[PDB]
């Protein structure tokens, strides 16, 4: 087989570009920031805002710009210094000194919120500290100032993670002013007649960069893949208040410190910055795509880097007329990121590790971590295709890695085989699951993500859901509390999800309040419908004394936040052998040992019915400490260490499931699975195309006639293959598998 | 020396009773032995013991607000059983006292009170029908029920399976009739009394909250819960004197019951105040009535003991000869003889007298001397008076080494009182607990049943167990106490403990800037904050900052708000004062070293050990603390989050521990915090042990001290003087050493 894969090239390497174009099938090229020879589809990467320091060194004060928080300073007396730069890359930001700072900046006393007054602070004139008097004492005060950022964030993370040394800074500049923006589209004008050979302008994004702010010591400050910090001006403030009526403060970006972080539950100001931005943003890209369209180009954006305001999930993104959209890859959830945007022709996805020395450095085996994504990505693209595979960075560098070299060759061949013989249509799904979160659609695949693909201690028990989820037998969609309260539950679905901590987008957070959301929510279980709950589910403090989870009745699992710890707790016993946890291995002896130390009898203040020792087999990730079970009619299917990780409670006629936390495995993506079927009364449905081993999984494709079994594992494995009809059929599956039927 | 020793003794058992009050050289005996030289105690119980009165004014049982379970309305009504979820053996609603005056009924989801319109109580059964209400929202009955059965008398029956036998019928002299009938018979019983020296109340009118569910089992407990205490006339009052009307929820809480764990709101202490007045003015009368009868009244602390308030002001007021109470550790021990308004004090120590623990097989000594250990630690920084036994002295009669081992105690109890001449030891520095209770929870806090510590509290249980028996002087401190007065200027430490949203930290006090400064102003002088759990933490007050003294401890919690801000650890010092005496395990350290640290990584921050370095047990884990900047010093910090942290601040010191369960490690651990905190570390030497199993009291008026092993294993530990000179002791189990 050979195409549906785009290669980096490098200059002064065009015979190895050859051969690896050859080895890999590559049917595009992506040129560096005989290739023509070549005769491919000639990729070209556009950077709109950056790679022209002749023009925004003579426009300086139409860099972009971000709201930064200074450190908390200590008042010992009456007053404060307070230094602006001593915690960020003064190589990155400057303090923007043109735009009055008394209009433009805020001095907050962060241990009572209130402004101070501009009269009483001062900007040093000789160096970058403010100067506040007339405060009180022993309070901690901060600046939000305004900066230029003076270095492309990505192009600065770029010249860092490469050792580039001396080599010029390149300064970004932003459209939203006039000259600037009358710059970028002539020089586009020009760039096109100059490169007729070029098939595809591949975006780099476009306008506002995701928030990436680095510190004093050249490291990594503030990241959000969402982010919209790096989108301010003194213009577009101004402008932004006569549009919508109001005046947004400096604390309105830095949000206390948060950011504006997409785990916070979304504030009016929020929606609105993203609503002022993403207007100005589409009309401009849409332009862009016009004048590639005009030129006899393909228009192709990348998903990241300054793609903030383009809302790919936002209806309208269809109306610019982008023919692909082109994303990073490291795992399934990225993978659906990308394959479920509906407004573009093709999507194509840029497999991680990226060439560059943080991966490809002597000592290190890249093609493990590369074949553990492609893995990730498999079961996902099985769910929701994509049209195009490929790779990012110095080609010279991956050459140098035998191993991983034959690893691309691959998943390339595998990737083509699965397109070929599926003909590019997705799987057949089983149930319609929805995540239910503050912001549904507009972030679909996208909820629980700080950093782009690199979940971490925080989020990792919840992003594993959506991991899990992203490759398989189910459709998933993405519904927000707007929707849930505008148009009640949509009757095709079959279970709902929430999942998070407490206080977040993702759970909700006061919305729980409302009696109409959980009304509507307890009137769909008890008809029928399946709710699952992963960590704080459906949590608001202190609105109720004695109830933290407010469908608590629901799941059958509270958590105790200290204020009950008079009411003995009471656990019905484990039920160790139960259809979700069929597929759990426990050790004998830990189960042995389980059943022998026995149940806690009751004792006053302390409950009973809580195991005295585990009995295991899960990864649950972060604990939640001290759930319990409402009553004693909850099954308990784990409650280990006196608490309570995952529970299934009837309701009328549908179910809740509690579940502590999921950090994704192959075998935890299959208990998450039977917890669908059985929430939903579909453990019936669950035996068809099912597959026996808990690492494996099946995809069927009725039009095809044709069914896939994937190795999950770097293992081998061996698996049975349930059919419809009732037949099972045996599979043999090596490492990193797959074998079609 | 002979005496401070209280025996217990039984029908038929003279000859027994004579020699083993000889062997232990007991002074005081307690339920033809009466015509021995002891002096006499018999127990009092006020408010049982009197079915024959009771059942005739049934109307003036005590009585309890209840709260039902949440009951899901499927439609415009719902029914609600108000006893399926009670002990109906216990609990009866009170269908007397008007329900649609007295009871609520609540929409949960809501907040908000059904209207009285809205539902009726069945005629015939124990159920209220509520309708016109919304489906899909869960509802509850808050309904006055009578006490119908004593609630420690129950807990006695149901534990030792008494079947049959008679239940005693509480009752509440807060109704005249009742009231008369107590004074009236106890003035008779004195009377009919010649031969007591001591009445030993068990205890007085109100009993601490306790109350049994449908299966027999225990429901709701709080040791200081005053649940237990309403009546219609009592409410009534209340309002007329406070000037505002209760509602049921003030007493329910939700579902809480007003856990001494939640943020204190005015209506429980304005209760508690109305309460107190009424319990002591009666308790005065019967310390009264016991005085003009040549008698000594002495209380126990429990049971009973609600409105008595033996940390307030006043207290002294009451006339009480003593206070004997349970000995559980020494964080019980401390709450009995802290008590000033009393002329002594008794503890009642383990095993209790009864065949659970004396039993062919069983060797009561080793939880005896257990008992004698926790106990005498703290018995040397605050002695109490007397010690003694209870139950079946026939069944202790039966182990001669049981025995053998009470005539030791006994002995050593009072050598220590003679040789210290019942005086506290020097404390070494001043130590205050800060919470929203202060001085009338003395030892108190953390508390749910007494002497329980379960997986909820232990973490900071141990805080109170380690300081019970420590070389300093402890005082409790309310939040109240330095808005009003600021931080009396002897305290060398504050401690603050607990989760967010407690008493304990104190919730959104913390809010509160005058607070904040004081403390903060105090530090930076030169004072020592320890924060341990969640201290100072105001949910959603700032969104960057959870503990409002991060600054001064060096550490937060993350809270899922600033997961956009990298956060970078500095390496942990492992070599430090404050774990000098951590026990090392190389194996551990070698992997720790060998792993090394996480180097920065987008949205993960960097400089997280890869492997834990381990070595303490810090208890229930306090997710996602981290250091607030680089100059913080990390001292634990496993697992992607901080254990245990200490920063400098002006002058003074703040430490961050995430938990502190007991052990003599942990205490050690503690007591070295609040000797580097206080800059105090070239003090902490002076009157010290090297072993942490070990303990030293130093009087230096009597020109002496001691040494006690805590354990029940020898220990060599050495020394060291207030003049740098040290003596190495080689001390046996459970022993004790004195030089001058
Ligand atoms: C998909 C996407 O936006 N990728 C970016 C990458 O370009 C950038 O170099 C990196 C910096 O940390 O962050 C993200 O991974
Ligand atoms: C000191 C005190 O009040 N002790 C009581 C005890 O009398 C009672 O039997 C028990 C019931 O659970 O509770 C407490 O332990
Ligand atoms: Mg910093
Ligand atoms: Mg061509
Ligand atoms: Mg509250
Ligand atoms: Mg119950
Ligand atoms: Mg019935
Ligand atoms: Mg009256
Ligand atoms: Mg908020
Ligand atoms: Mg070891």
């Amino acid at each position: 087989s050979t195409g549906r894969f785009t290669l980096p090239s490098e200059e002064n390497f065009a015979e190895k570009t050859k051969e690896l174009a050859e080895l890999w099938g590559a049917d595009a090229i992506r040129n560096s920031d005989a290739v023509l020879a070549l005769g491919k589809k000639i990729y070209n990467a556009y950077f709109p805002t950056r790679a022209h320091n002749e023009w925004i060194t003579l426009h300086m004060d139409e860099t972009p710009q971000v709201y930064l928080l200074t450190d908390r300073i200590l008042a010992e007396s009456d007053t404060v210094d307070i230094p602006l730069m001593e915690s960020f890359f003064a190589e990155q930001l400057k303090p923007n000194r043109d735009a009055d700072p008394h209009k433009y900046w805020e001095v907050v006393d962060r241990t009572t919120g209130e402004v101070v007054d501009s009269a009483n602070w001062t900007l040093d004139a000789d160096e970058d500290t403010v100067h506040v008097s007339g405060v009180a004492a022993w309070h901690e005060y901060t600046v939000s100032f305004l900066a230029y950022i003076i270095w492309d964030p990505v192009e600065m993370y770029n010249h860092l993670t490469n050792d580039w040394g001396d080599k010029e800074h390149e300064i970004p500049f932003d459209i939203y002013h006039p000259a600037t923006r009358k710059f970028v589209f002539d020089t586009f004008e020009q760039w096109l007649k100059d490169s007729p050979q070029t098939d595809v302008v591949r975006f780099t994004t476009f306008f506002y960069q995701f928030t990436l702010l680095f510190d004093e010591k050249r490291r990594e400050k503030v990241v959000d893949w969402f982010g919209c910090a790096c989108t301010v001006s003194p213009r577009a403030l101004d402008d932004f208040e006569a549009k919508y009526g109001y005046r947004l403060r400096p604390e309105d970006f830095v949000d206390g410190g948060a950011y504006n972080s997409a785990w916070r539950v979304p504030r009016k100001a929020q929606r609105d910055w993203i609503d002022f931005l993403s207007g100005f943003v589409r009309e401009n890209v849409k332009q862009l795509a016009d004048m590639s369209h005009a030129a006899g180009k393909e228009a192709m954006m990348f998903l990241g880097d300054q793609w903030i305001g383009t809302e790919p999930y936002k209806d309208g993104f269809d109306e610019l007329g982008l023919d692909a959209v082109v994303g990073s890859i490291g795992d399934g959830t990225t993978t659906r990121m990308i394959a479920d945007i509906p407004g573009v022709k093709y999507t194509e996805g840029r497999f991680l590790p990226y060439f560059f020395p943080d991966t490809f450095y002597e000592g290190n085996d890249p093609s493990i971590e590369g074949l553990d994504n492609w893995r990730k990505a498999r079961r996902a693209i099985l769910r929701s295709p994509i049209s195009r595979m490929g790779y990012g960075g110095y080609l010279s560098l991956a050459a140098k890695f035998p191993k991983f070299v034959d690893t691309v060759t691959h998943i390339a061949n595998e990737f083509r085989d699965i397109h070929d013989r599926t003909g590019g249509v997705a799987a057949e799904g089983e149930l319609n699951v929805a995540i239910l979160n503050s912001w549904g659609k507009m972030r679909s695949w996208m909820a629980f993500t700080v950093a782009h693909a690199l979940p971490n201690k925080q989020t990792y028990s919840y992003y594993g859901i959506l991991e899990s989820l992203s490759g398989m037998r189910v459709n998933v969609r993405f519904i927000s509390f707007d929707d849930v309260l505008a148009h009640g539950i949509d009757s095709d679905i079959d279970v709902i999800i929430n999942g998070g901590p407490v206080d977040t987008a993702f759970t909700g957070g006061d919305v729980w309040t409302n009696p109409k959301l959980v009304e509507t929510v307890r009137a769909w279980v008890r008809g029928g419908g399946a709710f699952v709950g992963v960590g704080e589910p459906s949590s608001a403090p202190r609105f109720q004394t004695g109830r933290f989870f407010q469908l608590a009745d629901v799941i059958g699992v509270d958590e105790e936040r200290y204020q009950t710890l008079s009411v003995d707790k009471y656990f019905p016993p484990v039920v160790p052998d139960h259809f979700i946890t069929a597929d759990v291995p426990v050790d004998p002896a830990a189960r042995e040992a389980w059943e022998q130390a026995g149940y806690r009898i009751p004792l006053s203040g302390c409950g009973g019915g809580q195991s005295i020792k585990p009995l295991g087999g899960i990864d649950f990730g972060e604990p939640v400490l001290n759930t319990y079970p409402v009553n004693e009619n909850v099954t308990l299917l784990r409650a280990d260490g006196g608490q309570v990780q995952l529970a299934t409670n009837d309701y009328g006629k549908g179910r809740g499931v509690y579940i502590s936390g999921l950090p994704y495995s192959a075998a935890n993506a299959r208990l998450l699975e039977r917890v669908l079927f059985y929430a939903s009364h579909n453990e019936d449905k669950y035996a068809a195309w099912s597959s026996s081993n808990p690492e494996c999984e099946v995809a069927h494709f009725p039009e095809q006639g044709l069914y896939c079994v994937i190795n999950n594992t770097d293992q081998p494995q061996k698996t049975t293959v349930t059919l419809a009809d009732g037949t099972t059929e045996d599979f043999d599956l090596p490492d990193s598998g797959i074998a079609w039927r």
